[PDB]
């Protein structure tokens, strides 16, 4: 048995980002996975690391530090709802797929918050405690994302550079350092230019590759992978 | 005479950042420059990209597209009031430094919502009108970050890889694209582990180093300046 997560980022049921995500819920659906979708925008999910996400009493009110007194709201189990909720549906999944458009090279702003507020220390990782000591350790993550820039221009000789350059903060940063396994990234490039034709297309090959989503081998989540050839 | 916005991310004003920040703003008013601080988590700052930006029709209503709605907003003066303030304090800058503690690999989400929001097409960039061409030429920018890990972790063979390395989002793909010049970035390394005379010593070359920001010329913000070969 398998369970998925999907975090969610776009604002508008309708659209291309809709539709991926849309066709991963039927597809792993089909395959008889128990599926859970965090869609953000819709949660009005808040991205702000503040002191709300503490409740009750601070390690330290005088000077406020967010990663030691989430740190310590985690062992204590006295972070916010939204947090825990998150983090539970985190814990479960054997697999974790993001699903945003490209801002900034990056993931939007709210999708940020939740990278930033639900992996906190002694949940995902700890000081130490982190890349393979992470303690998302055995979980799969994968980035799907859309792009407004075509393909020839995320090439290494291209204006944007070659795609997996902006890959490593989320990648190698983010999920390898809590302990995660990559899986490939699945970039839709540039819909919005596109056909109705070749839309259908990406989705029906993002619907083909969850097929085998379990037969797939990470990839080496490494600067050489990244920046190399 | 000078402009400077400092765009500062912490929610601690006794924090090192604070410290960081504060010290820019006495050594640049000291020169006699005109400086604007948006602290942003004071300001409670907005960081979903939402149609509650767009204050007028929208262009389609049916099929919600943030960056289309954005980009006409802007041009028909539509924009939410955050927005606009925060563009209006750009285009008067001569300087934007951006002050903040890393959170994963990239900038905390109220300040990635910032970018997100503020730089928006017809503002900051246009097609054409990127990259050297961006709508912020002539503007320089420069990020002051503060991390956990140590320098040797953000070496090329260190656990982090290179700090350039997750530089490229940032400077790259954000602020080159608007057409800023990128001075070099300034990296306060691990202050929470270091000792009460480094963190001082970090915060007077900070101080120091602004004495003659102005005689200073941008990196070159490109692939081999961040990645090498
Ligand atoms: C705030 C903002 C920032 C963007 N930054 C990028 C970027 O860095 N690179 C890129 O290729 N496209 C960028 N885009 C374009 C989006 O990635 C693109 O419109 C989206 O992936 C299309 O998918 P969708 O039709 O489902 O929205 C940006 C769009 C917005 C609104
Ligand atoms: C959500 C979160 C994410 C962080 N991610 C990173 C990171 O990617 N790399 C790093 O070296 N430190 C990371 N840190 C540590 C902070 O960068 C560090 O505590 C801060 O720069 C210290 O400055 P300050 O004392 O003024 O807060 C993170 C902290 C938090 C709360
Ligand atoms: C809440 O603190 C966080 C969150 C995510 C993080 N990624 C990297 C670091 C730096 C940790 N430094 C050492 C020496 O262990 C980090 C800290
Ligand atoms: C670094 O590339 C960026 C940064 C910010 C952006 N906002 C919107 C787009 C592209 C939107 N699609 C087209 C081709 O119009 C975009 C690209
Ligand atoms: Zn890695
Ligand atoms: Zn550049």
């Amino acid at each position: 048995g398998k369970k998925v997560l999907i975090v969610y980022a776009h604002q508008e049921p309708k659209s291309f980002n809709g539709s991926l995500k849309n066709v991963a819920v039927d597809e792993l659906s089909r395959q008889g996975c128990t599926v859970t979708v965090s869609d953000l925008y819709a949660m009005n999910f808040e991205p702000r690391a503040t002191d709300k996400d503490i409740t009750g009493t601070l390690s330290n009110p005088e000077v406020f530090n967010y990663g030691v007194e989430t740190h310590e709201a985690y062992k204590q189990r006295s972070l916010a709802s939204d947090i825990t909720d998150e983090q539970k549906k985190v814990r479960e999944a054997d697999l974790v797929i993001f699903q945003f458009p490209l801002y900034w090279f990056s993931v939007p702003a709210i999708l940020k918050g939740w990278m930033d507020r639900v992996l906190c220390q002694g949940f995902a990782f700890d000081i130490p405690g982190f890349y393979d000591s992470g303690l998302l350790q055995g979980k799969l993550a994968l980035l799907s994302v859309t792009t407004g820039g075509t393909a020839e221009m995320y090439t290494k000789t291209g204006v944007n550079g070659d795609s997996r350059y902006f890959l490593w903060p989320l990648q190698h940063g983010t999920l390898h350092f809590c302990g995660f396994k990559v899986l490939a990234p699945q970039i839709s490039f540039a819909p919005e230019i596109a056909s109705e034709e070749e839309r259908k297309g990406m989705v029906a090959a993002w619907s083909q590759r969850l097929q085998t989503i379990w037969k797939e081998e990470p990839i080496p989540c490494t600067a050489h992978w990244h920046f190399g050839q």
